[PDB]
């Protein structure tokens, strides 16, 4: 039975020769999968006059509600993915993870970027940098989307979680996306992309699928496309120094296998409760997904007086996992995907037990079985560092390795042995071992978990990578980063420093900058409605005289009776040299000058950005006040019943008579709309 | 004559085969080098076991007070390195931008890494990233430094420039460095780094020299270590494939040549200021330093009306430069470097001259004078859609090609035929041209300019690399990225997402963050001095009713009568549903409950970092407010008769009788030291 591949906007199949796809609890072929005589290049150009010029078009906001629509259609029909899911051997809860947490990335991504990205096709990143004397020359970055496309290579680990995590922020930037899954469960990443087509809501060209080998699909890739690699570290060092690739100079983002080490601290005894989470940690991490996720724990570091209570207690937590079908009842370990997976856990035991120990069901698998079963292992390295094998093999499966240290300075060094890994963890109660632990092993190491009684009750776990915090690590684990928030969808994009005058750049960004012309229009610019306001609105407000009494008055009525405003002697010896006027005396009433008094568009204000006093103001000055709208970024209506709305950022700029800048500042405002959208 | 290499400690010299620097302006040999059978892993082995624990035990202030002693240190003795940059053929204007920018470099690195970089050696870069739903479990990201070296191999253009622009975020991010400097110019590097070195100002083993070829270096780094090339295409692309970077996964920044547009826009008429400036500015940027710098303009795209007249007004005013000694007085333009760069530029331009044709003195170079000279060349190409070998080859010379289009849609085809650019020009009047330039030929160039008559008074140029601006460009010129800000300084870093409690974040981060536990101390807060204050010290102030009167006062002393607060009938059609208190009399209530009013340590205020309104506050409603010590971040006392002080940050909270937090909030304040450093 064929596997098919969306390729130019058409469902199509190869000819020729082809691998196939087994079931994992029972053992027979039940998909073969070729991708031989289908045009790359074709496919490629497709995407590049198709569906780069539709997401190049939208904003930033129509992108992601794209992004919310599309994990509301996935999310409604759930329950077709269970059931190909259940057909790789996982169980239900090692299912719920890879579905739900992999559209729960696309929703955690929609609420990131209609909050924090603009209206717009571009997006200027940095305020201004001013490069000049008098203000007429000045400069500023912006982030443009590239042209290409993104090519992902992706694993067999989690088919529905890893497609779907390089998807949102590839979708986000405004590149279109041809993912190659693995061939050995590519039948959920077939039926995601499906899912995706086959609803309408995504432009054409915006995705693409292929299923087998990519044949001659780097060898036509230009330098405006990205690659993203996700496997074994010996296939990707094959993949950087692909000559076209290092011909081109186009971005690779390689990612690894690691060897995740979790330490035990010097101040747990066994009476305290650190110790019984540890040892659940240490279990359900090696148990969890068959063994088979890149973030499991694979080293366990124990000081030396406590290995024979560690190691005592992990087997009388271990022996009571029952390893078998995860459909019938009693069984809370699946299998894993193939038969030659378990050929390759075992090769790798064998060669951890070329000079390690054993303490469990380790080398013995039953490798004849109709069903990819391996049994929990756990091993011992009485010879830490005289044993490099263990700080360079990992065994993609049940199995880790346990070895003790001395005093946290041979347990440090033994964290980072490892030679660059992707998680860690360390169990204390201390807060100044956390200190020394983050001091030395962050190097190593991309994301690290602390653990004790106040974070266990809500904690993710040591294998969980949030969509809002960096996964990577360097050195054996790639090198390179995904996930970090907004970090990932600025690997889709290029960074441009942009020079001139303020009133270019500010027509250039659709921002009122700081230099830039305004435009004085006769009407109070709180009178307007949210689709006639144009960024460069100003009003100059008339003036007020601040005065002897002004200060008593704003003293008696907050309570701030500050040396500096109500005190003489005192006064005429600090830097000031006489008491002056309070600072948020003229931030309320520069609002007494420009805010409008009657009922208009303008709903609540709930926020200031940035405050700065940068000269004093006395009895006998003046204040006059500058508005100009800034910055507009609507919001979506996300019902029927509520209010057309968007927020404007006003810049608010204090002078006296000498037209010096005192106090210069920006704040937010809530302005209804004329004509909603939903 | 020898000229010595600094490694381990020690001026050492090669003993083998050699090369040989010649004088750019006469022609005699007078230096030359080699570094055959020096040791190359016990350079790398003294710089991490000595140097590198040296920097990492800094913190980032005093890292920063380094590096403008050293640029302190190196201004005053600037006069010998006039003399040695004489040697390389250029003039007083030209060695002047080398010396002054590579100093520059150092006082802007200085300036930017005291004012935004904390007391610390750990650097958290995010605020708080709140992971649960009780509040016992967060993250935030940290920015730790790397434990290797940083190898720089540089090009012949600028020997102090190039140095120096990767020494200081280097040095600035806490990794030494082993510079390899290009052997046809290396007389000014080695005068730089000893007189560097010959201070006390630096640690030992924190900078390293090498005259010759690196030779073994490449093979002996490791996973921590970062190398950064700058040279041409050819070399850097064999160079990306070694063996050892490929198998460590080790991070390598290739920065190589491209060929810079300046794009003429179709609204310029020769009876405006712009034709005039854009002729200045082609004819300047051609022939400073001979044509002899990377962000050069090497292509002209003109319309197709006004070929003639821009190719008359170019020769007409590149006819009256001279050509010549830079010494003799009325000479501008001075030499090249070496007679292989005369010979290897006219071979390229007999490869532009193979397709294209002639406007001026070209392949007529005298090859057999003494002193490497090159006549300013202007070609001409009347087909550019159809040669490629003028958008793939350079000459790095005076030699810039031109070439029309047709009414904007071809001059940005053009523009981006390039294949990645490093640096673009447009001179218009019109900002949608502009927009429409910035909007379609960004994704190409990694710094634009836009000149008109506002910002051509004090523009710093084309081709002047800002120490603030990145300087990069996708495709052809390499893809990596440099003096992007403090956005270079995180390429000698390793960012680690942490995980845990408040309480235990907080102590890793030496930052009180939200939820972690406090220090009350029965003494006010704004009583203690610098350095006895600690991040965890808390206020609980006493509480203040909220009346119907402390409306109508703040109404009326501010001079905000909005309709939420003082009418009545339209406040209970609005969203709040009944009229509600000020946000600012939230805000000047809260700072008359935390403010000790006697005479102490706190001298001002200044600041308000970020305000956000949550909950409206109504009549008959309590008021409390919490005030915590937050960062520290002292200042250096820049004279000996200045008061020592430093920044403290507190962070506000307000919260109800029902405690939930209305209007939370962050101040700055300047408290004053007891004890000064200087
Ligand atoms: C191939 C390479 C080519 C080139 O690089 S050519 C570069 C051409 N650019 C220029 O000429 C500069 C352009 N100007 C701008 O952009 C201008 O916005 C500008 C860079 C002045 C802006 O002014 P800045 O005040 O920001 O200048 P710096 O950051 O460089 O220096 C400030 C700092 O340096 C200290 N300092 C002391 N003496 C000096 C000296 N002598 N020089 C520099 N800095 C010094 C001084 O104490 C100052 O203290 P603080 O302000 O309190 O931090
Ligand atoms: C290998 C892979 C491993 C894993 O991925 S394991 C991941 C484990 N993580 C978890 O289980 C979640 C942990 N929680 C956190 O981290 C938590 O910080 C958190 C992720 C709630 C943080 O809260 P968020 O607001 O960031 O969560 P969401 O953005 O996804 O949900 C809110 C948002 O989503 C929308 N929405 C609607 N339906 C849903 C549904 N059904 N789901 C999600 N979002 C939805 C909803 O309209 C809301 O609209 P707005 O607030 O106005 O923006
Ligand atoms: N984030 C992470 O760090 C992370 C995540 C998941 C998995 N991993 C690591 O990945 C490993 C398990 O995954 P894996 O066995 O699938 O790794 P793999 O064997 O190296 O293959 C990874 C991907 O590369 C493709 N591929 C293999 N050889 C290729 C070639 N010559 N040319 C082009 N493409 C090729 C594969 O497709 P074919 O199957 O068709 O060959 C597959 O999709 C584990 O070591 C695990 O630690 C790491
Ligand atoms: N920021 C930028 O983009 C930028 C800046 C400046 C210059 N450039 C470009 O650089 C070019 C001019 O510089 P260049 O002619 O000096 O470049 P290059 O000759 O090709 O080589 C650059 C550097 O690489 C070293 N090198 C050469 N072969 C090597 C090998 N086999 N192993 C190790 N190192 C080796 C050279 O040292 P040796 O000289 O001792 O052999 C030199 O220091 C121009 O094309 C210009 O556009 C670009």
């Amino acid at each position: 039975q064929q596997l098919a591949s969306f390729l130019s906007g058409t469902w199509q199949s190869g000819r020729g020769r082809s691998r196939l796809i087994h079931h994992a609890i029972s053992g027979e072929a039940l998909w073969e999968v070729t991708s031989e005589g289908l045009d790359m290049a074709a496919a490629r150009q497709f995407a590049i006059e198709k569906g780069a010029p539709a997401l190049r078009a939208m904003t930033f906001i129509e992108r992601a509600a794209m992004l919310k629509a599309v994990a509301k259609h996935l999310l409604s029909e759930k329950e077709r993915f269970y059931a190909l899911s259940a057909q790789t051997g996982a169980t239900r809860a090692d299912s719920w993870v890879d579905i739900e947490g992999g559209i729960g990335t696309l929703f955690t991504y929609a609420s990131l970027g209609s909050r924090e990205l603009p209206d717009d096709t571009l997006w200027p990143e940095d305020e201004l940098i001013p490069l000049s004397k008098e203000g007429g020359f000045a400069a500023r970055h912006l982030l443009t989307s590239k042209s290409g496309v993104a090519v992902h290579i992706n694993a067999f680990n989690f088919p529905c979680w890893g497609m779907l995590e390089k998807l949102a922020p590839t979708w986000l930037g405004g590149m279109p996306a041809i993912i190659k899954p693995a061939t050995a469960t590519a039948q959920l990443t077939q039926a995601m992309v499906k899912s995706i087509v086959d609803s309408g809501l995504v432009p054409e060209g915006a995705i693409s699928l292929i299923c087998g080998s990519a044949g001659d699909l780097l060898d036509h890739l230009d330098s405006q496309d990205v690659v993203t690699f996700t496997g074994s570290a010996a296939t990707g060092q094959m993949l950087r120094v692909q000559p076209n690739i290092v011909a081109k100079s186009i971005p690779f983002t390689m990612e690894a296998d690691s060897l995740n080490c979790c330490v035990l601290g010097e101040d747990v005894t066994p009476d305290q409760p650190e110790f019984a989470l540890f040892i659940r940690e240490v279990v359900r991490e090696m148990t969890t997904k068959a063994g088979q996720k890149c973030t499991a724990i694979r080293r366990i570091i124990v000081p030396q007086a406590l290995v024979n209570a560690v190691s005592d207690a992990l087997v009388a937590r271990l022996q009571k996992v029952v390893v078998g079908d995860p459909a019938q009842e009693g069984v809370k370990m699946g299998a894993l995907v193939n038969a030659e997976q378990r050929a390759d856990v075992q090769e790798k035991v064998n060669i951890l037990l070329a000079a390690g120990c054993e303490i469990r069901l380790g080398g013995q698998a039953d490798l004849s079985a109709a069903g990819a079963f391996f049994p929990p292992t756990l091993l011992y390295c009485p010879q830490p560092d005289e044993t490099p094998a263990v700080h360079a093999t990992e065994a993609f499966g049940p199995v880790a390795t346990l070895m003790p240290a001395q005093n946290q300075r041979h347990a440090l060094q033994l964290a980072c042995a490892g030679g660059g890994s992707l998680a860690g963890t360390l169990v204390t109660a201390d807060p100044q071992i956390a200190r020394q632990f983050i001091a030395d092993a962050a190097r190593t190491h991309g994301r690290i978990q602390i653990l004790n009684e106040e974070s266990a009750k809500e904690s993710t776990g040591h294998g969980s990578p949030l969509p809002q915090l960096v996964h990577g690590g360097p050195g054996r684990a790639g090198g390179g980063e995904e996930l970090g928030g907004l970090r990932a969808v600025k690997h889709y994009m290029q960074r441009t420093a942009v020079q001139g005058s303020p009133t270019m750049l500010a027509a250039i960004s659709k921002q009122w900058v700081r230099g830039a012309k305004v435009e004085e229009d006769r009407i109070h610019p709180f009178r307007k409605y949210f689709e006639e306001l144009q960024p460069g609105d100003s009003l100059l407000t008339p003036r007020r005289t601040m005065t002897e009494a002004d200060i008593v008055n704003f003293a008696c009525l907050s309570g701030d009776h500050f040396y500096a405003h109500m005190d003489k002697i005192a006064a005429a010896e600090s830097i000031f040299g006489e008491r002056v006027v309070h600072g948020y005396f003229v931030l309320s009433a520069a609002a007494g000058l420009f805010v409008d008094a009657g009922v208009g568009p303008v709903i609540a204000n709930y926020g200031l950005e940035s405050l700065r006093f940068i000269e004093p103001v006395k009895p006998g000055d003046t204040i006059q006040v500058r508005l100009t709208c800034k910055r507009k970024t609507l919001k979506k209506q996300r019902s029927a019943e509520e209010k057309p709305t968007g927020v404007v950022e006003w810049a608010v700029e204090v002078f006296n008579q000498h037209q010096t800048p005192v106090a210069l500042y920006s704040i937010l405002t809530l302005v209804a709309r004329q004509h909603g959208d939903f």
